[PDB]
């Protein structure tokens, strides 16, 4: 949580990066454990509720992704607020995805949303990474301007992607 740049948000992004990085490892180990029956069935949720929890989070993530993109490039004092929101939704997503991983023995939908959550988490990680650089400061982030764009679009891509598996998982995993 250090500011090597010159703005608010640099802190929030790096602190969230630490948390988001942790969920990446959790998800990555989930896919490894679930593929070897080394994972326990969810944390504390049912099958259709997974579709509920994950989808509800993803939507609100995407909801904040756009305002965060705007914030990361300029809104320094606002960026931190977006980061707080983005990071918090990814936690249940991780939990829920790891849940679906070990719990869903229906179809590849299990591994699909497990991986997609991780993909979206990596998308958000790349997002928080670029947001930490550019946060409120377009100057020391000239090339970061480009990557911040790739990241924001990377999220919305994985957003639709995970959402597909989740929404179908109603009958595809239920």
């Amino acid at each position: 949580g250090i500011d090597p740049f010159t703005a608010p948000g640099q802190l929030e992004c790096e602190t969230a990066i630490a948390a988001l990085n942790s969920c990446l490892r959790d998800l990555d180990q989930a896919s490894l454990a679930a593929v070897s029956q080394q994972l326990a069935p969810r944390e504390g949720i049912s099958q259709e509720a997974l579709h509920t929890q994950m989808l509800t989070a993803v939507q609100e993530i995407s909801h904040l992704i756009e305002p965060l993109a705007s914030a990361a490039r300029a809104e320094a004092s606002q960026l931190g607020h977006k980061v707080s929101q983005m990071a918090q939704y990814f936690e249940p997503l991780t939990l829920a995805a790891v849940g679906a991983a070990s719990k869903t023995l229906s179809h590849p939908q299990q591994m699909a949303l497990l991986d997609q959550t991780k993909t979206l988490a990596e998308s958000a990680l790349q997002l928080l990474y670029t947001a930490k650089e550019a946060g409120g400061n377009p100057k020391q982030a000239a090339h970061t301007q480009e990557a911040l764009e790739e990241a924001v679009q990377m999220m919305t891509e994985a957003v639709e992607d995970l959402t597909t598996t989740l929404n179908e998982a109603a009958s595809a995993a239920g």
